[PDB]
């Protein structure tokens, strides 16, 4: 007959499959919290230890499984709190559901205990931004901003005054339009303009296809169109695992978060096919300024001819495109540009593995990247936080299709690591899941290691402790004048902070300690969340973006400080294989 | 080598496509009329009187060819007159470009002449909005504004400091991304889903179709389906003219821009097809409270069961659904729900025609439509305003698929009437085009007759002067306790108006006087627009959702007050004609 | 025992004084509207027929009187027709409640007809700016918008959802707070600051007064201490009147809108008393860049060295602290400085008055505002709108303390000619009122000439026809390297435009028919508004920035050219003046 609006909101969540939600309670979310309460059996409410650790965990839920993250925060500070996983979930494009607190409609505009007009503040991240002013038309509304969030890719935010959730509404009126929910048939890749791009793709004497994320269903298709046609694959850093590491002609990202090969063959190449990808460097580095021609596949129109004049841009899926494309082209024999690209690529592989195979001494990042794949399952999920640990996880982590990685891919928050993990292990129980994070990221979400603790999550929580913000302080050794300021600071002893909240954990500073406890880390995470805090060096990785190693290009005490610097005496320039092929600049 | 920043952004423009567009120039965007000036030979500006009607006929030009319109606006007061076109753009959905004059960058945050912080007074209405800051990236920044507003099917704004148009740029660097421009993928109906929809639909005892402007591709097939199966049509507002008014089992709009037989009809019916629809007063209204199966299709998944909880829900092109639909059936013999609504709009149309039929005594509105359809050539297009008008026109005109109408489908913006006209005459100098327009949003306008005169476009303008805003007086009729209150007013005399800018016009206030006054007004047009000014009776339109004619429904007082109201002394209600079936209400 | 929501607010408005309120209604504003109606005995609503006249009006009723301007507008477009007149109160910092229409509470978020989220489109222009969600705190959340917008001198905005106010409230629980009102505390000067200020401004070789709106209540002080002191005086252009026009010493205004001997003394000067002012075009134009000394007094802390860095500043209300000036000091002899500058004044208005008294041939701006002069009441207020009219009213009214006259001083909206005078004469029915406007800005608001005929609101409305945006077609001329653009139109005859709304009018086009049609003019207002449409020349009015009358700064070619371009044959800069009292330039 009668069903409380708050039920009926519950029951508008579990309709659409939300499995599980974060937040903190306030008296003015307490509705909602009682509403919950009765529904502890279909739905799992997570209570977090800050709010932008429900938000940012939400944001991943969706960035994991593609379906939407729910969060939410009490009125005022508790919603504030979510705007840096918001941004995050703006940012990366994924859907999420916030719900924000607010005084009953009866005070609202009285300037009251923690009362404001919060529909402002979420005007800018969100997509969907409404105030709820009545009971009945609630679940409605809670479904809307769902349905939008997914149409659109992005937050929805509502604001609820507290009475409402308790107010009765007639149990037959609201319903969830969940089961309409579904996903477009779309027509083949435009079959003229698919054989046009083949063609000019085909004609390139140095051709790239350059990835992102839009092709992760095509892992398969660019492996084989690499092997079959000779031409080299690089990626987005999100866009790593799509094709295993391990494949020989994989050069990796470019820019910063980079690796050498890909960086080099980039500025050498005549033809980039350019597949799901919304690099953000595009324009600001030249990437492309000496492209002949530039070829796109995205699915977007707002992204077509978008980072680079463009010659054809074929606006389709990418896992069908790249299969259409593969099904009309065949065996190409090998070419120098590819014979060059494979050398240069085992050449910076022995460089990586020179460092990962260190067996004793001060502890750097890399032998700690090594301990790390020493123990990693074959399907586990990785949450990596902001800082060098993107750097070094893009370029030590041998992840294959098999992987998940997530971090906050363009808003860039730092202290991603820990919520992200806490999220993939909700999803995933049975999958090996590891926060990777610098000390710097980690300190600020450091109080909910309490949560996994809390909720049994058995994360491999790995932190980097360099006493920098290392990322900054390369930045400043780079363009500051004066001295180095705020980015080295006093040491937090994250095994202590882990004893704090009941985490077994362990610290260490030399190489030769690894192995015992990373073995023992991966017992303890049978079961139960673990700590290690890796006490590393302040040595700068290499810079991909800032090589010294050609001498037609750098002086020759360039290169040798080059050289020396980053333990890279071995590593050789793109033209040394270039010119050993037969090809020059 | 150099090109002056302003001279690429009117490039930009040119590659788009972009033939005219609107504006008032100022001290703070003379740079880019500085560009505009030197290119006016390939780019042609039009010089409003009112920066609104600049706005509103580039959401009218959007809305007519589906190219983005283009407006402008000066620093302060010059942009904040554009809000409501953009307004009418993000409602109803068109892409419009708006460029809003700022002070130079060394004169901005000084609190000087015109000068304040403008992006946030964008930020509301925009799909994008930025405030330029460099000359060299302005032209991509441009190319980003107009590529989202296609995309996104929206609004984008650019705040420029009048600087930035003025410096030199490289000549080779920047780019238009028209070139690669594509409109989004039309997904396809799942053959299984369209089997079920079809069955559910052919099960149905009272089944409609009910279509809004997403179904404008497909008049043939939903004429042709509605023939074939027995199915009567019903239609938005805006979606009329898609099948042609003259089908006899075309029941009209429902609510109150409405006809009676859509009404009724709907209220009865157990089955409703609903395609390309996003009726907004599905909801409020009640509309399908009785319906047993609510059947969707439409291109956007936001949309899917958002106006009703859906049985089945097919994402995709309503040409491509509707057809396959008629693909899998053949000829169904008549039924009694079939013939019950042919009567009722024979009965309905008959009662039109008796009101457009009258030869002499006071001129009322529907005469005037009838001189309207009189001298209207099978290709007209109708720009209509707000009010009393959409009621009238949507009942009287008579209109086919080479017909097309516009008005402010949804923020529904009185002033239209004059700037939808002016674009479309820019757009189609070889077809008729009206302005249909009640007194009070006329006036609101009314300045912008001085650039139809200005720009030699010849529409033909009629005011529909009844001294009132009739609309919101008939509001008050029904809701209000106390005295009519801001609806009676004073009366303008528009052929005065039009002759104060120059243009020829006629005063008419009798039945008799209109064959001769609209055939000279149709001569007139052949070369240079012309007003007509029709001093119109204070009648109220027949309410579709407030009938009284059912004596089952309405007391025998009520009914006979009613026909005399209205004239409606032959018109039965829909239960005469299901009755007369076999049918009960 | 209980009241009308509505009812209450009305009460409300009338207990804080309000005589009388703008708009136009609609069916999101109909509860309001049944309120105002029952109370049409105590509180005077005026239609227009265009919301952004209402804005304007209600900014210019707190421009004159000092007391919060109300209007109104419908949902969606009736609100964001406002946005100009609200810019202008935010802008000129006057107190002014906007109440917006919304959708009922049982609708909101439903997404129906004109319903939408409007907290958003207010919050940049607004001090306060809240959706009503309650019946009950209505009559307190409009009270608590207007102490605001008293306090802070802004726009406060309510959006009432329109159930609300036909909801019944407790009869005995509202209230108002007017009762409780005051004005902000006046702030006194520190008497040794005064006398530091004092003995920096008698030591001075070059002293200039430049006093702005802030020293209204001063003029009595202002002339004394010029006379005293043997210090010219210089006003913002909005503080024109407050000393007589007539008074020898007073040089005018700086910049454009501006008198020659006020910015070339200002270049002179080497101290200056800064008073009640915000010379926006302060740092933009170098005004103080050779100013030695800077002292300045103002009510408002944000103001105190925000222009020019200050030597000695005073926290105080202007007339505290200029008495205090002026009862410290005492007569002081005649200086070369004084001399010189009473010279350059005598010249100038010798200049303005040849212009003024030509007594046949082709019109221009000035012999129409002299004939304006003529007709004009001692206590004359005038609402001037924007373009060349502001520098023409600023050099030729001779006006008094007795006088208003308010234009957009800040925002610089075209189209408040109109409204400001409309606002005038409910204000001040038995003061004459004058509208001064250019072609442009009367276009833009033509519609509301109806308003004044409805009310029967005698204004004398005075239109300088040039078919130009003047003021416009100057910048170009000074900054555009193409041709003009935009700037050039066609007529509209604005006697006819006023015959069509009914308004007695005239059309004159040289300079002997003045007389007789302003002496007509100024009958008819006695009892009905008129309309002067003055078609004028396209002469540029001298550009006071841009002298070209100085042999030692200007070619003997660019001096002649300008004496004949602007009739200045008998203009000499004040270098002669300065040089004639043994003072160098
Ligand atoms: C500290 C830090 C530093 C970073 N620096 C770098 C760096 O140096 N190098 C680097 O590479 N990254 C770097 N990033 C990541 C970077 O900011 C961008 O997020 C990333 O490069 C963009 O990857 P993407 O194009 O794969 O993803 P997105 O930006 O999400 O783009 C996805 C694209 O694919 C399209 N798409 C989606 N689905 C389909 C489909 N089915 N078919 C076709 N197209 C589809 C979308 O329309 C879009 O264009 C860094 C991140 C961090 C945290
Ligand atoms: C004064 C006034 C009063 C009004 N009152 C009424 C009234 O009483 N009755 C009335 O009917 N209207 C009325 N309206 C118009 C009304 O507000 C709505 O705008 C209208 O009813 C919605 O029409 P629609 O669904 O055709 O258009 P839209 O709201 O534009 O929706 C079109 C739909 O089609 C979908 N679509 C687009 N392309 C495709 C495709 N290729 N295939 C499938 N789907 C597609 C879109 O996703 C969308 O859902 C009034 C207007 C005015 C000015
Ligand atoms: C088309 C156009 C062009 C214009 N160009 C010019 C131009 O060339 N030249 C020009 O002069 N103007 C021009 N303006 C007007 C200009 O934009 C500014 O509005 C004006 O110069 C500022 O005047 P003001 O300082 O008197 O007023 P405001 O900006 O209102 O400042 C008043 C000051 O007095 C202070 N105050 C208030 N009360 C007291 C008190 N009791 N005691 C002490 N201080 C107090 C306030 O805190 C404030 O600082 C133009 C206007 C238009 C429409
Ligand atoms: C919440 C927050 N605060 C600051 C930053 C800036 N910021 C970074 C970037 C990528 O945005 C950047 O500026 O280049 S990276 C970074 C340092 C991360 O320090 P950590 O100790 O976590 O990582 P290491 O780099 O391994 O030392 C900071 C502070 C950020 N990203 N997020
Ligand atoms: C700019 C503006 N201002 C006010 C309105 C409110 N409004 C209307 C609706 C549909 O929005 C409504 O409230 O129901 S309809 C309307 C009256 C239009 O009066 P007209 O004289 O133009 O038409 P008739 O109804 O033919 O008299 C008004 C003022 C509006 N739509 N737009
Ligand atoms: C609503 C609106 N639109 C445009 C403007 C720009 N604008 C002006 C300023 C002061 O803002 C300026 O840019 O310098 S002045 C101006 C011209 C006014 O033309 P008119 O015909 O009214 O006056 P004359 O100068 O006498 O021809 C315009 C269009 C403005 N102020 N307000
Ligand atoms: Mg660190
Ligand atoms: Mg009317
Ligand atoms: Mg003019
Ligand atoms: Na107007």
């Amino acid at each position: 007959t009668n069903i409380l609006a708050g039920a009926a909101v519950i029951k508008v969540l579990e309709a659409w499959g939300v499995d599980h939600l974060y937040g903190i309670p306030g008296g003015s979310i307490n509705s909602i919290m009682d509403a919950l309460s009765a529904e502890r059996d279909r739905i799992h409410y997570i209570q977090v230890r800050h709010e932008e650790v429900g938000a940012m965990a939400a944001a991943a839920d969706a960035k994991l499984t593609g379906k939407i993250g729910v969060c939410f925060g009490s009125a005022g500070p508790g919603g504030t709190h979510l705007m840096n996983g918001l941004y995050d979930a703006r940012e990366d494009h994924v859907p999420v559901l916030a719900l924000i607190g607010q005084f009953g409609t009866t005070g609202m505009n009285m300037d009251t205990f923690q009362e404001m007009n919060e529909n402002p503040i979420y005007a800018d991240v969100a997509d969907y931004n409404v105030t709820a002013v009545n009971a009945a038309t609630l679940p409605h509304v809670i479904d809307e901003a769902i349905r939008r969030a997914y149409a659109h890719q992005g937050v929805a935010v509502v604001q609820i005054p507290v009475d409402l959730p308790w107010q009765q509404i007639p149990a037959e009126d609201w319903y969830a339009s969940a089961n309409s929910y579904q996903t477009p048939l779309l027509p083949e890749p435009d079959v003229q303009a698919v054989t046009r791009l083949t063609q000019t793709l085909l004609a390139a004497e140095r051709p790239l296809i350059y990835y992102g994320i839009g092709a992760r269903k095509a892992g398969k298709e660019l492996e084989q169109l690499s092997k079959t046609l000779k031409i080299p694959l690089m990626s987005t850093y999100p866009a790593k695992g799509i094709v295993a590491d391990r494949y020989p002609a994989y050069l990796g990202s470019a820019n910063r978060v980079a690796q050498k090969p890909a960086n080099e063959a980039l500025a050498q190449a005549d033809v980039v096919l350019f597949v799901g990808n919304n690099y953000p460097f595009a324009e600001v580095s030249k990437a492309f300024k000496n492209t002949r021609y530039f070829l796109q596949i995205d699915i977007d129109p707002a992204k077509l001819g978008k980072r680079h004049k463009t010659d054809i841009a074929v606006l389709a899926d990418a896992q069908k495109t790249l299969a259409a494309i593969l099904a009309q082209v065949s065996e190409r024999e090998s070419t120098p540009w590819w014979q060059a690209n494979l050398a240069n690529v085992k050449n910076w592989r022995a460089y990586l593995a020179s460092l990962e195979d260190k067996q004793e001494g001060p502890l750097q990042a890399y032998q700690v990247l090594r301990a790390v794949n020493k123990i990693a399952e074959p399907d586990a999920i990785y949450s990596i936080d902001v800082g060098d640990i993107n750097l070094n996880a893009n370029r030590h982590l041998k992840l294959t299709p098999s992987n998940r990685h997530i971090t906050s891919n363009l808003f860039a928050t730092m202290g991603v690591g820990i919520p992200g993990a806490i999220a993939a292990k909700l999803n995933y129980p049975e999958r090996q899941v590891f926060n990777l994070a610098g000390d710097g990221g980690a300190s600020m979400t450091m109080q909910d290691l309490a949560t996994q603790v809390q909720y049994h999550l058995p994360v491999i929580n790995v932190v980097f402790t360099n006493c920098q913000y290392g990322w900054i302080k390369d930045e400043q050794e780079d363009t500051n004048q004066n001295d180095f300021i705020g980015v080295e600071f006093n040491d937090i002893d994250f095994s202590k902070i882990a004893d704090g909240v009941h985490m077994q954990a362990f610290r260490v500073n030399k190489i030769e300690q690894l192995p015992d406890v990373f073995e023992q880390a991966k017992a303890i995470a049978q079961h139960e969340p673990v700590l290690i805090d890796a006490v590393i060096t302040g040595d700068r990785p290499l810079p991909a973006e800032k090589l010294r190693l050609d001498s037609a290009m750098s002086s020759a005490a360039d290169i040798e400080a080059f050289k020396q610097r980053y333990e890279a005496q071995d590593l050789q320039p793109l033209s040394t294989y270039l010119k050993q092929f037969g090809l020059d600049d």
